[PDB]
């Protein structure tokens, strides 16, 4: 568009949520956000991507199905995007697509992490240029892939005079650290966000989430479970860290359990919540013991987490993204759209101090509509 820079960005969360669509316009100081979609996941493509963890039927074969899938999916979720907003594929610049990660294991001899949704499918069926696969470059310098979103989140959130946190609640948590200084970025996993208490909810009620941690707030945490969940040694690794599905899952937690099988359906609630708030809470005190927290992602909807996370920082201002005018939903999409646009630019996007990698450099793959 006229002195226009509009890029799309797409996330497809590990949370099943759907495939979150932005058209953002970067020509101005802020990113100023233009339309929003959220594209629903077909159950039958559900039951696919839930397949990944069935050995013995033929995953590699499904992995290549389903990648072309999931790219038909995002191309899906473009075009309603421009259907809402109405405008042309052909003023946008790029879309920046994260894709549906099905394993992420930066921590093998080997590091490697495994995002899905074809870039060159997407490119077809939407007529713009895609820029997609962002993780695998920080992996190939030696970096855990994530989090991406800081050095997104000290160009777009950081204060001078401030010490800000923005925490990205997803299926994992993730911080960034913004010390409001010459003092480096960091960022890390802090462990589980959503991931535990879905699994629970789902488990036991047969809902999707616990919507506002009611269920939660019903319940009362157990200190010995809460104790034995919080000393898993992930917590006690320092960063740069990064964690998928891998530690903890539905698997984990039922062995976490089978000791408290007569516990409460309610209180295993609450203590899950516990281990998300505490886990985030113990990490956050040792970057500061006060400044401004700043939440995104599921979690930031969550007023029983938000209480309760209130209660464990009294030296925090806490608010959702919102509060420096983003949208708490939609800040991963856009971050995704500015990693495109980085690109676009000749940009590096990874920290060094954040991920590990040896050094900044240009992340993903550029796949064209031409
Ligand atoms: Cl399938
Ligand atoms: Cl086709
Ligand atoms: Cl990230």
């Amino acid at each position: 568009g006229m002195n226009k820079a509009y890029y799309i960005g797409l996330m497809s969360g590990t949370s099943m949520d759907g495939v979150d669509a932005v058209l953002v316009d970067f020509a101005g100081e802020q990113p100023q956000l233009i339309g929003t979609h959220t594209e629903t996941i077909p159950t039958h493509l559900l039951k696919g991507l839930q397949r990944l963890c069935l050995p013995g039927t033929d995953e590699i074969n499904r992995l290549g199905r389903l990648d072309r899938s999931v790219g038909k999916l995002f191309a899906l979720a473009v075009n309603n995007l421009l259907a809402k907003t109405k405008i042309a594929k052909d003023e946008i610049i790029a879309i920046g697509s994260h894709g549906q990660t099905v394993r992420h294991m930066p921590n093998l001899e080997v590091g490697f992490t495994l995002q899905i949704g074809d870039p060159n499918t997407i490119a077809t069926e939407t007529g713009i240029d895609v820029i997609a696969d962002f993780r695998r470059k920080d992996i190939a310098l030696g970096g855990q892939g994530a989090p991406l979103v800081p050095a997104f989140h000290q160009q777009t959130f950081a204060q001078v005079g401030k010490k800000r946190v923005i925490l990205n609640i997803g299926g994992i948590a993730n911080i960034t650290y913004l010390p409001g200084n010459s003092e480096e970025v960091l960022g890390f996993d802090t462990g589980p966000g959503n991931t535990l208490i879905d699994a629970w909810v789902q488990q036991v009620k047969n809902e999707s989430y616990d919507k506002n941690g009611a269920w939660a707030a019903s319940g009362k945490t157990d200190p010995q479970l809460l104790a034995q969940l919080l000393s898993h040694p992930y917590f006690s690794l320092a960063y740069p860290k990064s964690t998928g599905r891998e530690l903890f899952n539905q698997a984990w937690l039922e062995q976490q359990l089978s000791a408290f099988n007569q516990l409460n359906e309610e209180d295993i609630q609450s203590t899950l919540l516990d281990l998300t708030c505490h886990s985030i809470a113990q990490d956050i005190l040792k970057l500061a013991q006060e400044g401004e927290l700043f939440v995104c992602g599921g979690g930031a909807f969550n007023a029983e987490l938000m209480q309760r996370l209130a209660a464990l920082l009294p030296g925090y201002r806490i608010d959702t993204t919102s509060a420096l005018g983003v949208d708490p939903k939609w800040a991963e999409g856009i971050a995704f759209a500015w990693l495109a646009m980085r690109y676009q630019l000749g940009l590096p996007a990874n920290l060094p101090a954040v991920t590990g990698a040896s050094r900044e450099a240009i992340l993903g793959g550029r796949f064209s509509a031409k």
